[PDB]
């Protein structure tokens, strides 16, 4: 039924039997050689996560609170590695080909999602530049072959509310042309004084079979954010400390109200073509494009203003930006056998190329009093302009090998990558120009026994382009990731419970470096990220699901010459867990109500990468509570209450540094109507 690039699984409440992220092929997650999580549609639903970062507060080694409550872009932070977390996100197989180091990340919507798969550690064997810590792929809504409808309605606090359709359908007498169009409209005050949040966006999706050997499926995904919520931190005295006397709201906004836009345009054309060849062979071509723009307009604070007493040091920072980028993966993948051995043997090419034009503007601004704002004074003192033109461009050529033989279930794989990066300075002249290949490895073993228990050892590669330069103003070469993991998955026989526990060590070559008085690095040090995540997805009864994980993570600096070589970064919480709980009243006098919740407990970071102060920890508490009106005669028609962050704690979710300090979401409660067919 087509494994060359789908999970193909089976899903039943909030666990899923397969996977393809870790294999381009699908695998059943008990049989692969890697941590991989899965989170379902229902999951996603439950916890009322507005965004993909925050429906993955609920998973192992993943830290959640990079930016606090900005929903802007989505940061994901793996097994420690914070440094490029915009840059973690694979849509239908293929990255999705933001500018990490420009204003131009895009962000996909949940609405629009089914699944969200999780791949942790090195991952570069199959997807080319990418983090040591590893990779979220999100796996789109698809046509249905027979009809279905919903219409969905959501009201909340801030000023909370969304509408959202999702129609999809057989066309053709035969069912051989199906579609999906999935459409939504969405808004929010936030916490933050004078600020909006606001999308329409529309997914239009085609799937026409072929022969008996072909489908194709024509993609599109429209959307449009006329405003980009808050991204802004503050300092961490005055936050996690008392600033003379007082304390920093967490609803304080600290730009202009007069000047501050955030315009996203994002528009992605693409397809996935799936051909059967032969009963041995089978190929595929995933390919996606996108053609964005942001216009962006904002004063922002950096630190304490040294001559004006109560009042935070501001400037300015406009951006127009277009960004075309591509991206294609073509695979060809063959199903035999030698004796007693079973090969799934894969070979692929992808291609990516993008292009970004940005104009920078940005300026001092006047400074404003941090509790009691006078907001009005947008006068603008500007700095020289600055102006680009980027590309970027890798190839992959990979091989995979997965062998099956007796209990064992084997994996190798390598992947030739060359990438070129430019930046022409349209403002100063200047080029730089600069180009790599770069080859990665991943071996792994697993044994699955008969009672349902499979240990797994596994060792892998990734490399990624140093956002940091040298004395010269060239790029530093790629940084490396090598893990070994080693890992234990169990699920019983007979039920829909499943257990994991991974432990693993990577480090991290090539980490950009100064000297404190130096404004230039040099590629000389290096990180180690080591722990342990467990993951419990239970089915206590038929009524009753569960989520937990636990997840402890030392990372720590291993060589530095900023002074820190022992020190842990920033946004790294030694421990991690959480806990949820869905409950549906089968029968009896409860029938139809269902009553969920759950706690989340992030541990003390520090604020600085110089280890100089901590960021307390907190435990955060949700629920919710559902009706299905089917029972009483509206079949199709149900109803819930969500609440995040129900004890309403304040909180700062993490610090960038000690002049940058974000505050976690507050209390935020959404009541939702859906109906379907
Ligand atoms: C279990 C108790 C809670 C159940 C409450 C169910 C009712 C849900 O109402 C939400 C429907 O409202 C959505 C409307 O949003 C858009 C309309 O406003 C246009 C804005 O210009
Ligand atoms: C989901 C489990 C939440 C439990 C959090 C426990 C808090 C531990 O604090 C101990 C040291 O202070
Ligand atoms: C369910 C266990 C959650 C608590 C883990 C231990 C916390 C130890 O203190 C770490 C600092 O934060
Ligand atoms: C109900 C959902 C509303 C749809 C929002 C999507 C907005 C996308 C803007 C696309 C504009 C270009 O296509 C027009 C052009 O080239 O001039
Ligand atoms: C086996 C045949 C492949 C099927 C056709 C797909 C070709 C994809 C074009 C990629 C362009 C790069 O190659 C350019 C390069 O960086 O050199
Ligand atoms: C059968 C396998 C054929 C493999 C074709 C490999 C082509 C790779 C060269 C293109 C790489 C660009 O991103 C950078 C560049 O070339 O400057
Ligand atoms: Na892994
Ligand atoms: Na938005
Ligand atoms: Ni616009």
């Amino acid at each position: 039924v087509f494994a060359l690039g789908n999970n193909l699984g089976s899903t039943d409440g909030y666990l899923a039997t397969h996977s393809q992220i870790a294999t381009k092929t699908s695998k059943p997650l008990l049989e692969t050689s890697q941590t991989v999580s899965v989170i379902t549609r229902e999951q996603i639903d439950d916890t009322a996560s507005k965004t993909v970062q925050q429906a993955m507060r609920y998973t192992p080694g993943i830290f959640t609170g990079q930016v606090g409550a900005s929903n802007r872009y989505d940061y994901v932070v793996m097994r420690g590695f914070a440094d490029n977390s915009v840059d973690n996100i694979y849509l239908d197989g293929l990255k999705a080909m933001g500018d990490s180091g420009t204003f131009s990340s895009m962000q996909v919507d949940p609405y629009f999602l089914e699944r969200i798969d999780v791949l942790k550690g090195p991952s570069s064997v199959l997807y080319g530049r990418s983090l040591p810590g590893g990779l979220v792929a999100l796996t789109s809504k698809k046509p249905l072959y027979e009809d279905y409808r919903q219409i969905t309605g959501s009201i909340g606090n801030m000023g909370q509310k969304e509408m959202g359709f999702d129609f999809s359908g057989p066309l053709d007498e035969e069912k051989r042309i199906a579609y999906r169009l999935i459409g939504l409209g969405k808004g929010s005050d936030t916490q933050f004084d004078h600020v909006k949040e606001e999308r329409y966006a529309i997914a239009p999706t085609l799937a026409i079979d072929f022969s008996d050997d072909t489908t194709l499926t024509l993609q599109g995904y429209l959307q449009h954010d006329p405003n980009g919520g808050y991204h802004g931190g503050v300092p961490a005295d005055g936050t996690l400390s008392h600033h003379n006397g007082r304390h920093i709201s967490r609803e304080f906004f600290d730009g202009e109200p007069s000047k501050d836009d955030f315009d996203r345009t994002q528009r992605m054309f693409g397809y996935q073509l799936e051909h059967r060849i032969d009963d041995v062979w089978s190929a595929r071509q995933n390919f996606r494009y996108l053609d964005s723009d942001v216009d962006l307009s904002q004063v922002y604070a950096y630190g304490w203003s040294a001559s004006e007493p109560n009042k935070l040091n501001r400037y300015f920072s406009g951006a127009r930006e277009h960004l075309q980028a591509y991206i294609v993966d073509n695979m060809l993948q063959a199903e035999f056998a030698t004796g007693a051995a079973r090969h799934t043997l894969l070979t692929g090419l992808d291609y990516q190329r993008r292009r970004t034009v940005v104009d920078w503007r940005s300026g001092s601004a006047s400074a404003l009093d941090a509790f009691n704002p006078v907001y009005g004074d947008d006068a603008i003192s500007y700095f020289p302009d600055d102006n680009h033109t980027r590309r970027l461009e890798q190839t992959g050529v990979y091989l995979q090998d997965l062998i099956d033989i007796d209990q064992w279930r084997f994996s190798l794989g390598l992947r030739q990558d060359w990438v070129s990066v430019t930046d022409k300075n349209r403002s100063t002249g200047s080029k730089a120009d600069d180009d790599w290949e770069k080859f990665t490895g991943r071996i792994g073993a697993l044994y699955l026994f008969d009672n349902g228990l499979a240990p797994y050892v596994s060792y892998s590669e990734s490399f990624n382009p140093n956002a940091y330069s040298d004395a010269s103003g060239t790029p530093l070469a790629p940084t490396e990731g090598k893990q070994w993991e080693l890992g234990l998955k169990f699920q019983a026989p007979g039920s829909n419970s499943f257990y994991t526990a991974s432990l693993f060590h990577i480090t991290q070559e090539n980490v950009a470096s100064k000297e404190p008085q130096d404004n230039f690095y040099t590629s000389v040090g290096e990180v180690r990220s080591q722990g342990l995540e467990l993951e419990a997805h239970t089915q206590l009864s038929d009524n009753l699901k569960l989520l937990g994980s636990y997840t402890y993570t030392d990372i720590t600096y291993t060589k530095s010459l900023d002074g820190n070589q022992g020190h842990t970064p920033n946004q790294a919480p030694k421990h991690m867990a959480s806990l949820w709980a869905d409950y549906a009243f089968d029968a009896g006098p409860l029938s139809g109500l269902s009553i969920g919740g759950g706690a989340r407990y992030v541990g003390e970071t520090w604020a600085d990468k110089e280890n100089t102060l901590r960021v307390p920890d907190y435990t955060l508490v949700d629920a919710r509570i559902g009706y299905d009106l089917g029972k009483l005669g509206l079949k199709g028609l149900d109803v819930s209450l969500n609440a995040n962050n129900l004890l309403d704690k304040d909180y700062v979710a993490s610090c960038y540094s000690l002049d940058f300090c974000y505050f976690g979401e507050k209390r935020n409660v959404t009541a939702t109507v859906n109906y379907q067919f």
